[PDB]
């Protein structure tokens, strides 16, 4: 189940792309990646894992518990990472959103915080747009917009 929905998320040329690095990684060419295989690359990217995390980290994967990661496994370990950068890229677009309208950073965004920057990016905002704008973010009504308000108008 895993898998399939592993599968689902990557094109064939994602996929193709994850091949090459599996039989990369599968140094004997035998179709899965042990312990031995994965502390190589491991080590080359500068850890010192023992046995037992690396271990853990086929557990993490390991579905048919052969103690050893075989493609499937790889495309499920490969699509976590690549959700969980994606997030990761996205939150940081939106801390430093946030971070750019404050500009005496209080860590709240006013209404001429807010103005300024729309200014700064060379579109026109009338004095109406910014305060039908500034009301729907200020959801406790203190005027002023803090980075909690801030996200469910991005994420909207
Ligand atoms: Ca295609
Ligand atoms: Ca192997
Ligand atoms: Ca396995
Ligand atoms: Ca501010
Ligand atoms: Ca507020």
């Amino acid at each position: 189940d895993q898998q399939a929905e592993a599968r689902s998320y990557l094109s064939e040329e994602m996929i193709a792309e994850f091949k090459a690095a599996f039989d990369m990684f599968d140094a004997d060419g035998g179709g899965d990646i042990s312990v031995k295989e994965l502390g190589t690359v491991m080590r080359m990217l500068g850890q010192t894992p023992t046995k037992e995390e690396l271990d853990a980290i086929i557990e993490e994967v390991d579905e048919d518990g052969s103690g050893t990661i075989d493609f499937e496994e790889f495309l499920v370990m490969m699509v976590r990472q690549m959700k969980e950068d994606a997030k990761g890229k996205s939150e940081e677009e939106l801390a430093e959103l946030f971070r750019i309208f404050d500009r005496n950073a209080d860590g709240y965004i006013d209404a001429e915080e807010l103005a300024e920057i729309f200014r700064a990016s060379g579109e026109h905002v009338t004095d109406e747009e910014i305060e039908s704008l500034m009301k729907d973010g200020d959801k406790n009504n203190d005027g002023r917009i803090d980075f909690d308000e801030f996200l469910k108008m991005m994420e909207g």
